[PDB]
């Protein structure tokens, strides 16, 4: 990668001759390890690369070999010469003339090997040395960008514009808005007739314009054209009219470049001087008058569509989009695929488990070692007694085993709600075990991040807590009717003036009732009409998670030691029963078939409305609704036939909410009841729906 110095073994006559010589001939790798070892020493390489350049020079701007073959070849020659020992480009630096001449001879042919040449000759900026900016007219180089490329050439254009955005900055931004407004003036021009595959390539020429200006960003100067242009309705005609047209009349792949183009002028980030060696102080931009929401809502569901069509657009085309936009099922792709790409160091441990408690031996064995090894621990597990099945056999059958264990009886760690599990009583848990929900919390972790569908059903109360969101009053309604009846009751009604209760709260302990302050001073305190809301979350969550808090805790460790908390925290937590206990693949005529309805009938046209969104609703809605409606995203083998509720078996049952239009579903989690009110037409229930289940 650095210089050699070499006796001048070779006079300078001779390698006109030898030049020469190799321009009429073929089979020249050989010759190209001849002129590389000739060209050991600095006078000598510098003098067959001006004499090489030249000679290309006068073969196209003046004048056997015919001149377009001899070109190329002098290309290639250069592209192998360069190539190797990186030490040719620091000639380059030296003059930075020749570069002048490159451009200068390079043509419509010329580019597909000029964007090669100039990718390796970049390397002579990395000490940054150039002595003269200003003369290498990189204008014309920018100018190229109207030629015909390819995605290789269009990221060594990347490369070579990341190393040369400290030399050039201000022209190069100034040509980019110029360029883009010519091309979006095109584009406007013919929008009344415009097809995103007719015009493909102006409209690949743009996309990829502007990709390079948000990898370059803009400065203060420049960011006035960059507002103005950030207000351009032909975004708004198109996506209006254009785009409902485009979207079943062409493809997708022809429609992404125009949505990543709307994505990039408002993705723009703020560049003000590269204090660092290779780290540039990047800000973000404001904006007053443009109205993207807008369109991002307009057409959100066909968007998530085309997502869904590659996931590859979240990563380097739609990245900067809001988190609102995407679904729960682009999202959460997204996220194995951004988990899975810290793949880090994995050791493969072989690991032995035994049919009588794989529990026991599984956490002995796995809190041996630490979180990074486990996380990146491959197991290998070794059934005892029978082997005749394969290593992943071996780990799915310890995977159910341990999953079986951990809600076990003798184990008592999760006492069943039916088909999820919660933590038992502060009495029943013994305070040795809190090491056991750390141990789950691993587990979790890593079976998510093996990308495994485990069956660990828990409450939405535990889901809360691991990603850090409050419990909520239909947790506790779940598991106390009585206690959400009383707190709702104090909560909608003025009951402040005969409340006559203060803010702790009683909750006895046999020998006696101790008095647990909720706050700071919390006995002295009395409730009233402004701290309401606060009292009643307050004894919401102290009256649940007060006994289940520590094996919450234990597990958040547990699974924050597997995971990266900052991409896990910005789900939901119906989203994490989907996450962790799976994506079940769930039938709305199995759920149709065997629901019960209370004040309707199976030819209702409310009911008939519901199973018409249910048969509708994507995966990921339709898994959401089957959460909360009945509260688990659990299903058993035989379907909605033997689902079961908190107090014993019950099938779905659909109730009258005796509610108007404007009132949403309610779902009580412990009967499996669904409030199914009256509704005015099929949309509006449709969007009730789904504001239900996101929650």
């Amino acid at each position: 990668i650095a210089e050699r110095e070499a006796a001048a073994s070779v006079p300078i006559d001779i390698v006109f001759g030898l030049i020469h010589m190799v321009l009429q001939c073929g089979n020249r790798r050989n010759l190209y390890r001849i002129i590389h070892n000739i060209s050991a020493n600095k006078e000598v390489r510098i003098f067959s690369v001006e004499t090489l350049v030249n000679s290309i020079y006068q073969a196209v701007v003046e004048g056997v070999i015919a001149p377009e073959v001899i070109t190329k070849r002098g290309f290639e020659a250069l592209t192998y010469l360069c190539t190797k020992s990186s030490d040719f480009t620091t000639v380059f630096s030296y003059n930075t003339e020749l570069i002048n001449k490159i451009l200068q001879a390079t043509n419509k042919r010329t580019i597909s090997e000029s964007v090669k040449l100039l990718s390796t000759v970049g390397d002579c900026f990395n000490n940054d040395k150039v002595a003269e900016p200003e003369n290498i007219e990189v204008r014309k180089y920018i100018g190229f960008l109207e030629y015909d490329m390819t995605d290789d050439t269009f990221k060594h254009f990347c490369e070579f514009i990341k190393k040369t955005d400290r030399f050039y900055r201000p022209m190069y931004l100034l040509y980019l808005m110029g360029g883009s407004k010519k091309s979006l003036e095109e584009c406007l021009d013919k929008k009344a007739e415009f097809n995103s595959h007719t015009h493909h390539k102006g409209i690949i020429k743009l996309v990829r314009m502007l990709s390079l200006v948000n990898i370059m960003g803009i400065t203060e100067t420049y960011l006035d054209s960059l507002m103005e242009l950030r207000e351009m309705p032909f975004w708004e005609y198109y996506f209006n009219i254009i785009l409902p047209k485009e979207k079943e009349s062409l493809y997708a792949s022809s429609i992404l470049p125009l949505f990543k183009a709307f994505v990039i002028v408002h993705t723009i980030q703020m560049y003000i001087g590269r204090n660092e060696n290779i780290n540039e102080f990047s800000e973000i931009p404001n904006s007053d008058s443009s109205i993207y929401y807008s369109v991002v809502e307009k057409e959100k569901d066909l968007i998530n569509t085309f997502i869904q069509a590659d996931p590859d657009l979240l990563f380097h085309a739609f990245a900067g989009l809001q988190k609102k936009i995407l679904d729960f099922d682009n999202k959460r792709i997204y996220f194995y695929k951004k988990i899975r790409e810290d793949v880090q160091l994995r050791p493969t441990i072989s690991l032995m488990v035994q049919r009588g408690a794989v529990f026991e031996d599984t956490f002995h064995q796995l809190m041996r070692l630490n979180g990074e090894q486990v996380r990146n621990a491959k197991f290998n597990i070794k059934f005892a007694g029978e082997e005749g099945v394969d290593a992943g056999g071996l780990t799915r059958e310890w995977y159910s085993e341990l999953s079986k264990e951990m809600f076990n009886a003798n184990y008592a760690l999760f006492t069943p709600i039916g088909s999820s599990y919660q933590p038992n009583h502060i009495s029943h848990i013994n305070p040795e075990h809190l090491v056991y929900f750390k141990f789950i919390g691993r587990i979790i972790g890593k079976a998510v991040y093996d990308e495994m569908t485990v069956d660990c059903h828990f409450t939405r109360a535990f889901y809360k807590r691991v990603l850090s969101i409050p419990v909520d009053l239909t947790d506790v309604e779940a598991l106390d009717p009585e206690f959400h009846r009383s707190l709702v009751w104090i909560l909608e009604n003025d009951i402040e003036n005969v409340l006559d209760m203060t803010f702790s709260i009683e909750q006895d302990r046999f020998g006696i009732t101790e008095i647990i302050d909720l706050k700071e001073n919390g006995r002295n305190i009395a409730v009233t009409n402004e701290n309401k809301r606060e009292y009643v979350e307050l004894v919401c969550r102290f009256k649940l998670v007060r006994v289940i808090e520590r094996q919450l805790s234990a597990f958040a460790e547990g699974f924050f030691e597997i995971l990266d908390v900052d991409m896990l925290k910005m789900f939901n937590e119906k989203e994490l029963e989907l996450l962790i206990s799976g994506l079940p693949e769930i039938d709305v005529d199995d759920w149709r078939n065997n629901t019960i309805y209370f004040g309707y009938t199976s030819d209702s046209q409310v009911i008939r409305w519901y199973w018409r969104a249910v048969r509708n609703f994507s995966m990921e809605e339709r898994a959401k609704l089957l959460q909360f409606a009945t509260g688990t995203s659990k299903l058993p083998l035989e379907g909605f036939a033997g689902l079961r509720c908190q107090n014993g078996n019950q099938k779905f049952q659909i109730h009258k909410a005796s509610g108007g239009s404007s009132r949403l579903p309610t779902a009580h989690t412990c009967f499996n009841q669904l409030d199914l009110p009256e509704y005015d037409s099929y949309e509006q229930l449709v969007k009730a729906l789904l504001f239900s289940l996101e929650e």
